[PDB]
């Protein structure tokens, strides 16, 4: 990025039992723009493949990931946060990498 995109932040709230790990994610935008929905992107290192989802249009591309949060569940002003969750299965390894990337801008984990 030869300019100065955003740099929001998304935290993770995992909650698994035998292997299925839920994921309570909370976005945090502090850049400086009216976030009326968005599409972040990154990927799952281990075999973390999401299945269910709400308040977030998740999409696993082979092994990577992307989430198009609807406009309603994504109507937060540059000074606020958003939140969504899903249920993915794994095998016991590393999931949430680090700084994902909003639709056109980076985003450091929370």
């Amino acid at each position: 990025a030869s300019s100065g995109p955003a740099g929001c932040q998304v935290l993770w709230g995992v909650n698994q039992w035998n292997t299925g790990f839920t994921a309570n994610v909370t976005v945090k935008n502090t850049s400086s723009a009216p976030v009326d929905g968005w599409t972040l992107t990154f990927s799952f290192p281990s075999g973390q493949q999401v299945t269910q989802a709400w308040s977030s249009t998740v999409t696993q591309s082979g092994s990577a990931v992307t989430v198009r949060n609807a406009p309603w569940n994504g109507s937060i002003p540059a000074g606020g946060t958003a939140q969504f969750g899903f249920n993915g299965s794994h095998t016991g390894t590393n999931a949430a990498p680090t700084a994902f990337s909003l639709n056109g801008t980076p985003c450091t984990v929370g």
